[PDB]
Order: structure tokens, then C-alpha cells, then sequence
């Protein structure tokens, strides 16, 4: 549970926003890329796993699941690459809700940056600090610290 | 001190590696950029602060300290922007040592990636996971969790 992340890909302004969600906390990391490729996805996971103890990744689609570059990054970083089949139906909904919330925040900050990537990082900030009470940033640290002890 | 980070800029292969060190743990995040500008430094800090509770940043040089874009990002993200003067002489040495260790790791992984940015993320991964016994990634989580509690 402390080590499980889910990949999520959403679109805006003709660009792609790749998101990793820490399932147990709702904490996120995201980046803007021109298109979702195996190489972009691989690099994103390598970044993520150098930063948090990533044990398992539920990939966002079958192409990233199949991708030999994505499998190579997961091998490199010690990550168990799994499919993203929502055996729990509530998962599709949580992710769609998350994409809608993130797009809302992006629109609230959109005029504060020329580039979409800036707005996306502002939205990540607001999302992770939003007190729900604890924030997602607080919850991820507590979950992992509890795990280490 | 759970919220204090130090910026560090180093060079390799005619490119710039921008590093943020979490002082109390030695945990790092880094990126490759073509040149250190205020815009690049501002964007990097915005990413960092959406991911960890960044309270204070010791800037790496006077230009980033002066930079109005860097000040604007620190304002946006709630970061107290400070100078980086090593009033403590041991700070120079610690950072110099980290740069040499990071470059060493980059050399050990260099052939496993075409692009320097890939090698740099591999190096961040090895650095944050190295047990010295706890790893820097373990120490940062514990420091911040204790703080939240
Ligand atoms: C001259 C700086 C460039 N602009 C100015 C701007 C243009 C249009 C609207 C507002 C602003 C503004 O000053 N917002 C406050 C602010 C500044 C920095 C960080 C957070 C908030 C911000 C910026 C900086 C670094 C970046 C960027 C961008 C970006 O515009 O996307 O993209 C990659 O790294
Ligand atoms: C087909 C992918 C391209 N290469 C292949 C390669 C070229 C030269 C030497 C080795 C390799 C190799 O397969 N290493 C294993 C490996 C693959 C992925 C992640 C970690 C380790 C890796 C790569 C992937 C994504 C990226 C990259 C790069 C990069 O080469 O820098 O840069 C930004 O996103």
C-alpha cells in the first residue's frame, strides 16, 4: 500500500499531461509532454522512483504496459509494472474526478503563466497542499514514515 | 530545518545540472538545463515546492537571489528566499563533495543512457537510496513526518 502508484494520462491544449497518483494518499506528480510515448513514460517513472519509494505502478493503458522501454525503466528502478485494470469499479471514477479537479485548478491559474507546464505545476502544488484534516502531501509522508518504522 | 533546502548548480558535458538539497537529510532532486536562467530556476523551485514542504531556499548565487522571476516563484509557492553565504564554512565542502559524488555516479551509469538527463535521474535515484543505516530518502520522510506530528 505505501508503495503503490497509478499512472494517468489526460489532455489539454493539444498537449498531454502525464500524472502519477499515490493511491493511498491522493498525492500527485505530473508533467506536460508533447505526446505519450514509451520513452516519455519511462523517463517520468525513473524521475518518480528516485524521489519516492515506488514499489508498484499500475500503468495507464496497454501500450505503456507492453512498452519495452517502460519495462526497462521499471526493471532499472526496482518497480513492479502492473496493468491498470480497475477490478474495483470505483477506481475509474476516482481518476476521472481527479482529472476534472486538476483541469479546474489549471483553469483557475491559467492566466498566471504563459506555458501550460507552469500552470500544471501550480495545479500540482495546490492539489497536494489542499487540506481535506490533512493534505495529500501530509498523508503520503505519514504513510511512508509509518512504513519505514 | 525540516523545511530548509539549498540550491546547487554544477556543470557536465557543456550543460548545467541544477540540484536542490534537503539540508537535514542530504536528499536531492535535480534536472539538466541548457543554462541557468531565472526562468529555469523559478520553474524548478515551483516543481520542488509542489512536491515537498519547502519553507526556505538558500539560493546558489547572487543572480538567482536577485532574479525577479525567482522572487516571483518563491512568492507564489510560499518560499522564503535566502542568500547562500556559508557563514558556516563546512557548507562549501559538503556541497563540493556532493557534486563530486554525483558526477562519480553519473560516470558509473553514463553508458546506460543516450541523454545526460537520464544519467542524472539514475544518479538521483542511486544517491537517495544509498544507505549510510538509513538512506537520504528515508531520512527526509522521517524528518518531515516528525514535524507534521
Ligand atoms: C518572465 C517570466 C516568464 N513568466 C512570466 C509570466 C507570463 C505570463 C503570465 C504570468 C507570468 C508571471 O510572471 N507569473 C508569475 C510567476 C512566475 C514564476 C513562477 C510562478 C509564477 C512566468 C514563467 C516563469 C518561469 C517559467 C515559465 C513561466 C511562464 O510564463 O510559463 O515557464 C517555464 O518556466
Ligand atoms: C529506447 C529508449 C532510449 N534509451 C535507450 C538506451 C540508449 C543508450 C544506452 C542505453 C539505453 C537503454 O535502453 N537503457 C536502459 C534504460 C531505459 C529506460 C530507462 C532506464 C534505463 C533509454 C532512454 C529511455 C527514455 C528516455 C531516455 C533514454 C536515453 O537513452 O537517454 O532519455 C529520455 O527518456
Amino acid at each position: 500500500s505505501p508503495g503503490i502508484w497509478q499512472l494517468d494520462c489526460t489532455h489539454l491544449e493539444g498537449k498531454v499531461i502525464l500524472v502519477a497518483v499515490h493511491v493511498a494518499s491522493g498525492y500527485i506528480e505530473a508533467e506536460v509532454i508533447p505526446a505519450e510515448t514509451g520513452q516519455e513514460t519511462a523517463y517520468f517513472l525513473l524521475k518518480l522512483a528516485g524521489r519516492w519509494p515506488v514499489k508498484t505502478v499500475h500503468t495507464d493503458n496497454g501500450s505503456n504496459f507492453t512498452s519495452t522501454t517502460v519495462k526497462a525503466a521499471c526493471w532499472w528502478a526496482g518497480i513492479k509494472q502492473e496493468d491498470g485494470i480497475p477490478y474495483n469499479p470505483q477506481s475509474q471514477g476516482v481518476i476521472e474526478s481527479m482529472n476534472k479537479e486538476l483541469k479546474k485548478i489549471i483553469g483557475q491559474v491559467r492566466d498566471q503563466a504563459e506555458h501550460l507546464k507552469t500552470a500544471v505545476q501550480m495545479a500540482v502544488f495546490i492539489h497536494n497542499h489542499k487540506r481535506k484534516g490533512y493534505s495529500a502531501g501530509e498523508r503520503i509522508v505519514d504513510i511512508i514514515a509509518t512504513d519505514i518504522q
